[PDB]
């Protein structure tokens, strides 16, 4: 299993209700896209890095490196980006195999 | 349970062997600091955001918001920072309660 980590900042004009809908809709993609196994999101509470200003984290689990592309080309993921592109100001994306 | 997420970039002079030791030593803190419940780390494989250049992720689980401070003041965590401060170029720290 691999992890797909999204770190983001919303645009200032986006409301709390819009953010709640954004995450509810993203979380539901697990039910639509086979490769997408689970998702959690969170709002940062510490605000340590104020200049950068990322506020939210989304972590998705995929069964493998090879199945990420299945998600990337899935109409539901493409659709999510099409609906909500204007909501985010910036993001960082990471993909990795957890180790300990 | 809450999550404590560290996103970092090592200095260019730090070797792969040094990184391996860094993470091995950090992961072992779970055995020393009661509040620290688990840890995983990963190396980003995508390199989507090259200007920012963060390369590694560490995710720690704490039992609660209130016990994070127990970790923060623990001599073993302070010690880890004292030993390895010079290894990292920059980092981002987030703390959040996972939601879905």
């Amino acid at each position: 299993a691999v992890k797909h980590l999204i770190v983001l900042k919303f645009k200032d004009e986006i409301t709390e209700a819009q953010k709640e809908e954004f995450f509810k809709t993203y979380v539901n993609l697990v039910n639509i896209i086979p490769a997408m196994k689970d998702v959690y999101w969170g709002k940062d509470v510490t605000q340590k890095n104020k200049e950068e200003g990322y506020t939210h984290i989304v972590e998705v689990t995929f069964e493998s490196v090879e199945t990420i592309q299945d998600y990337i080309i899935h109409p539901a993921s493409v659709g999510f980006g099409d609906v909500y592109r204007s909501f985010w100001e910036k993001l960082l994306i990471f993909d990795y195999t957890p180790r300990k």
